[PDB]
């Protein structure tokens, strides 16, 4: 029962696509476009990617 309440600075979880099994924070959110702006710490660098609410889980 994942929550759809996400806010800037909130950590999220990715379980779909190559970013699956990775966590990150949502710097920007887009309820109108139904997309969350969260980056994944890959290679030691943040990777700001857009994931859907179902594509990622609230942390």
């Amino acid at each position: 029962r994942p929550k759809t309440l996400f806010e800037p600075g909130e950590m999220v979880r990715v379980n779909d696509g190559p970013f699956a099994d990775f966590n990150g924070v949502v710097e920007e959110v887009d309820y109108e476009k139904s997309r969350l702006k969260v980056s994944v710490s890959i290679f030691g660098r943040a990777t700001p990617v857009e994931l859907d609410f179902s594509q990622v889980e609230k942390a």
